[PDB]
């Protein structure tokens, strides 16, 4: 096997996941079966505990793993599906080692970080790198390991020590360390500063890893003097120092690595014998003259990474229909009448952006905060015939609103927001949390989604929810405009709803965005973009 | 005595010198006599060896110290004059300690970094902090020490160890550590990243210093969440974390520290009882509607810091006459006919900027590179009657040009550019280098500079030159338009020249820019700005 | 070329110089021409400034280098003669780099530890390793570099960084790092503790060197469990972990390395094709039943390392005549009547040891402290016919005493102890200090030393002195028992004196001990050991 370790130097937020994913898609073009592992040095077992504002969107895997968004980037660049154990955390490692100790598996000897934690990491990495994520009954050739955090993070030091050892178990032909670092330029009249990269590589060397490649992130391109200053003071050849400046799209990041010679480096060092798909999507993305204005009405809008996969799925869809996406992130609390009292400028900005909405997206979330603002946007969408996609909570709120406003059941809500709701429409219906891949079956042939999903009887989609539509109260909707077109295989759960009277007003209980790929956009997001540009009927008839 | 130690975290180029200078001018307003020390962890004894591209302009002190530009910032914010020993370097320390060892001053014991290097630093700091730079026969109250470099720089670690010890010799009431750090934001849709500041403070704590203040440099203002994240993870109270965002001028940096509570902190901690001058200059700077376009025709233009003091002296002058400065930095090699062959777009950009020149500045430099381009600009200035200031080399080149073009001595040059020049006009005339403060005497009453300098008989100005006008060949100029109005006290050196036939064509052999202050602009630069705006005759008659 | 770097872990005083020397003599037996370099991370240029109590005896080289005793160990194990530049210090490096900077040799760039100090070290090491110390007109094959200090010493970190770089300039076949560490055992009922060795190797790895060999110093032999614990936690194979327990002699240390497999390791790794001399001397040393009791009457007795080379020269001599050496170190201040008042038990112990003296040695030193005690011992030796060797000061004191007690010139002394001595017998006679190799010529055929030195006309011996016998006052001695048998080639200096009336009372102005080798004992020390055992006349007639 081959292993690539991507390390981060100065700060985490430099697109180290996109570098790792781009390295993977380059190797994939070179004919390697690629898997990926994300190491997150946090003590948390899973991302299911997190606020979105902390690390971005909680990505959901088929097995019900709640993990970091970087696992989603692997799945978008490489058409793989990952498992829980492709996320390693300090929590998982320390728990595993503790559990072994209590059984006596360490033979009455003192358990300590070296060897026992570092051995657990190596064991995990070896054994999970052998697991097929590619959908082939064949072990992959190469694992890209991303070491999340920075090389200054004390929690990460066990992992770097593990990789120091692993570099001398697996041979130097099998192990490549890539170091992603920031080169800041505080003003355009000042130089690009290399010192943080020098200092970071000195730390990395102190922990026993030598960069094979150093990936210098900057705004503007790196000057040759600055490249030589990195070469000298990081003790590395100029061929190994690559410049990843800011660009138009992720689609160009593989190409920029190709241009900077990374493909050649890997071909030489691995002994191999292209990115035309990437270049096609990249060049196409520039040439788009048309705009689709989509409103994302989201409580977590304060950091755009909180809706990363959702935005990506819109862009996949928008690219496929040759439109630019104007994604109007609207903080839903600004649409609420509270903000009309307290800060009315934000309210009339938010509602103006909602007027300019060619389509409306109401993504998921947990809690009652911002939920009245979501209901305002859904009311607007329903009545003014503006294309609507509701995901999880956005389905629940649409069903609730239709009950309130069209069935006159104004008392209707969820047992999340008001537990003692008079007519409990949206109830907790556990399996625990309905988490991971589940089979949803269509029970209405004339549904728009069935056609978009390719006239299939069932779909398998990723869920992350506790609450459901209360199956008795479905009788209220029975012969009205709002039809529950998709159910679970066990029938008692409604997982898709459509308004029959609207061009596109779709609620799905699942999260389609996790299943979205560049050359296979998630059908619900496609329908939205199509409807918003009138092209829906054309696409359906074609 | 009191000591303030300003340390830098992530990178040096964050304006740590301006922070240190602003701290000084705040304390000066609080009635303290302030001195300053710059520590430069380089092995170089002095900056006299440097290329300008390395560390910026070589600042010259009255005693003939060739030092860093940060010593010039102290002199501009605090109306002090510094000495050689206010620059400490690793070179100076190690040499001093070596010289002591050879004499036997360390009593036959093994000389090592702790104690002997760290003791030498403490000795130097104590004894030089007692030296009056303020022009008063009274020892100062407070020393601001700037530790240049970063807290990751291995050369600096001896100094940090020295200050750890010094903090326990001088008491905690006498010693304040300020830490200046970068908080980067790689995109405006991403968060402000604190991790480099956390990591830097952890290093600083590891070396035994605790920040009293942490000065977070960013582009945009720091969010309260980010301020709290610094407070928690740097283990410091929110009152100690101050935000220095980007602003219009240096004039606002003292005020921003005042607003962020630094003045209050120092008043409380030092037990003291305002910046109205700074606020006046700041608010005035914004309100300027008029523009003066000055051409700086300079070989070192590639980094603007290579002409820092010169630019500052122009801005002092421009502010005093209520004009904005458009400083057109022109790389002089672009004006040369070589670039008309090789890259003619740069040539016609450069010459266009030279057409738009309300005044021309030809600053100093060493070597023949770019010098033909300087001669092109001086020829333009002389003939088209555009206001000219030549500094050192710019005087030499003007005298050379007048000989070539007005006395027809086309063979005339310096013994620097062509040693075996037929008529050696500009010769090496050592004292070594004419370096530091020298008395220049006016020997022509009707000189423009004498009036600008306040009708004084002599001036004392800072020199840094080897080459002079050859005193025999002065006979060629004797009764022509170009008059040598200023000479040395020993007569044999001509230190100022004027064209009598021009509104303002001045050459000075000294560097007036080092003597420039905000509320006392250097007279040669004033005359340029005045001439370029027609106001010269008005100012002279007033 | 090949390079071996010997590093020390926990403490310096573990015989790291003897390891380095033993490695050299092993390679010498394998047919390699070996040179050596000692790196001393002190800021001192030379050891000429030191007190003996600080680092042991100041060893003198032929060129007049005053260096560490470890250079003397190289010369005793390897029949080489070293030069000044085979001692590298931080002082020498920083001074060289400073001197380059002042000339402008670093081309106007900022001088800093990496690269410029680390490059200076590599330059020095390369160029001095090419120098022939072996007495052959052929460059050596291998340099043993001893990095003095510990791997925790901050002064040494520049050297370790230099060797990290050098390991990647010279190839891995050319560079071997040996790490000498302490394994303490605080009680015999407690385990041998490996943690300091683990921690030291972790530091060494952090600085970018991996041990090829780890040399574990202990009292008792290392247990196999402890050897495996080192193997695991130092991340090294058991073949690389060697046990150097305490043994009878230095003669066994090469053999112990041979047994532990070091010879095999080097044969394999260097690609080579024995220590019978060492084994002969070792086994002979055990079997010695006879004892010679020698008194060393020395002011520096408090640390035996202050007379290291002197003791070694006695042992070389004693081994050659099949006697054990009882070296009675006598602090000369204890023989003085002051100690008869203040602490009379020490006095009567000291004088008892001086009664049991089969021979007396009065070694050199600087100052008047302990010098009256030396005179007491010389008086005893002269009158009671006990074999005497005086070295430098011991010659001066004998000449002084003979003047006092035999010529009745009781006022006679040196201009060192009393500058204004009435009859200044021992005067300062500079060349500076008479330092390094000088030719001494015999001017008396019937001298005992001429015969011992092999009936040669002249000898070349190592000097380190300022003071001499005053050449006018030689007239007092002219026809008496004390004859100046050896002079300088320029005649005006007397460098050897003998009493004609005594079996062996020799003063030499030089230091013969520096020239002593195991299979070539220094003749003055031989004569002492022979005289003390009656064998002198037998050896002379043979
Ligand atoms: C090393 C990183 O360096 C740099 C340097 N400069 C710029 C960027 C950069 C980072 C993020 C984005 C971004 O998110 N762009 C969008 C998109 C569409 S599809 C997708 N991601 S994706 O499906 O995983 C992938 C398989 C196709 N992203 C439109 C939303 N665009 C630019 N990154
Ligand atoms: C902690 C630093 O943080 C920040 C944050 N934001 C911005 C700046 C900033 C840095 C430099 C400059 C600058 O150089 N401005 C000019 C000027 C005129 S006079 C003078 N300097 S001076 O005479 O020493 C001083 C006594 C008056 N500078 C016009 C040339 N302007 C802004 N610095
Ligand atoms: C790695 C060190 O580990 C250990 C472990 N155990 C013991 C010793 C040990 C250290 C010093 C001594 C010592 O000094 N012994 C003497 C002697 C005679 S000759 C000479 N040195 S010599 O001439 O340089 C060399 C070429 C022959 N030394 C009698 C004075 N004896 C034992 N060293
Ligand atoms: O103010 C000062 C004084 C001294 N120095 C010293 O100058 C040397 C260079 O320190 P820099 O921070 O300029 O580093 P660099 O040139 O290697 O990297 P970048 O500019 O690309 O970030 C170091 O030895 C440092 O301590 C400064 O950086 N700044
Ligand atoms: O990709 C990943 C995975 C894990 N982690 C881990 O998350 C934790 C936070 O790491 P961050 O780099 O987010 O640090 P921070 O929030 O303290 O500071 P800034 O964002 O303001 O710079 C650390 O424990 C780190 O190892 C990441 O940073 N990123
Ligand atoms: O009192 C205690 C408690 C805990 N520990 C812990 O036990 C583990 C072993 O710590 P040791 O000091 O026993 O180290 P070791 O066995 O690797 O090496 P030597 O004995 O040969 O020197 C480490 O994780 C340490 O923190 C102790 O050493 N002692
Ligand atoms: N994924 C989501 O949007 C969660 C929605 C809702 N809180 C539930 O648990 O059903
Ligand atoms: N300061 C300068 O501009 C130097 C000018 C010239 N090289 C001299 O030494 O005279
Ligand atoms: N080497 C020594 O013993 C020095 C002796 C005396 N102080 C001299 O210099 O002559
Ligand atoms: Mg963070
Ligand atoms: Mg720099
Ligand atoms: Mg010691």
């Amino acid at each position: 096997m081959k292993y690539i370790l991507v390390t981060g130097g100065v700060i985490s937020g430099i697109g180290k996941g996109i570098i790792a994913s781009s390295i993977g898609t380059i190797l994939k073009s070179c004919g390697l079966r690629v898997t990926a592992i994300k190491i997150d040095p946090y003590i948390n077992i899973d991302a299911g505990t997190f606020s979105p504002y902390e690390h971005g969107e909680v990505f959901v895997l088929n097995d019900g793993g709640e993990v970091d968004l970087d696992l989603g980037n692997y799945e978008r660049f490489l058409d793989i599906n990952l498992y829980k154990d492709n996320n390693i955390t300090t929590g998982k490692i320390y728990q595993h080692v503790i559990n072994k100790e209590r059984r006596g598996d360490y033979l009455g000897k003192t358990v300590q970080v070296v060897p026992h934690i570092t051995d657990a990491i190596q064991e995990w990495v070896m054994n999970q790198a052998k697991v097929s994520v590619d959908g082939n009954k064949e072990d992959p050739q190469i694992c890209v390991i991303e070491l999340g955090g920075t090389i200054g993070d004390i929690e990460g030091m066990a992992f770097v020590e593990a990789f120091r050892q692993f570099q001398f178990k697996a041979k130097k032909e099998n192990f490549y360390n890539i170091h992603v670092s920031l080169v800041p330029q505080p003003s355009a009249t000042g130089e690009q500063k290399t010192k943080p990269t020098q200092n970071s590589v000195r730390a990395l060397r102190g922990l026993g890893l030598s960069p094979d490649l150093i990936v210098c992130r900057s705004s503007t391109p790196i000057e040759m003097a600055v490249k030589e200053k990195i070469s000298m003071f990081c003790h590395v050849n100029p061929e190994q120092v690559i410049c990843i400046h800011d660009v138009s799209s992720t689609y160009r990041v593989p190409l920029l690595l190709e241009e900077q010679g990374v493909v050649k480096y890997f071909q030489e060092r691995l002994g191999l014998p292209l990115l035309f798909k990437w270049k096609a999507m990249a060049d196409r993305y520039e040439r788009l003259q048309k705009i689709c204005s989509i409103a994302l009405v989201g409580k977590y809008t304060k950091l755009r990474d909180c809706y990363a996969s959702v935005f990506k799925a819109l862009e996949h869809s928008a690219l496929a229909i040759n439109h630019k996406l104007n994604l109007m992130y609207i903080d839903s609390i600004d649409l609420e009448p509270v903000t009309k009292a307290e800060d009315p400028v934000k309210f009339h900005e938010a509602w103006q952006k909602l007027c300019l909405a060619d389509g409306i997206l109401v993504p998921g979330g947990f809690g009652i905060r911002g939920t009245l603002g979501k209901l305002q946007a859904i009311s607007w969408a329903r009545t003014k015939k503006i294309p609507f996609l509701g995901i999880c909570l956005g389905m629940q709120l649409a069903v609730i609103e239709f009950a309130r406003n069209c069935l006159n059941l104004k008392d209707a809500n969820s047992t999340e927001f008001e537990p003692n709701t008079p007519v409990p429409l949206v109830i907790d219906m556990p399996e625990t949390m309905r988490l991971g891949l589940r089979r949803t079956v269509f029970t209405t042939e004339n549904s728009i989604l069935k056609k978009l999903y390719g006239d299939v009887p069932y779909i398998e989609e990723r869920h992350r929810h506790r609450y459901e539509v209360n199956p008795n109260l479905i009788n209220q909707f029975e012969n009205k405009d709002l039809c529950f077109v998709g159910e679970d295989v066990d029938g008692k759960r409604m997982e898709i709803v459509e308004l029959t009277s609207h061009p596109y007003f779709i609620g799905v209980q699942f999260h389609p965005e996790f299943s979205s790929r560049p050359m296979k956009p998630s059908p619900p997001y496609l329908g939205l973009l199509l409807a918003a540009t009138g092209n829906l009927n054309a696409h359906l008839q074609q």
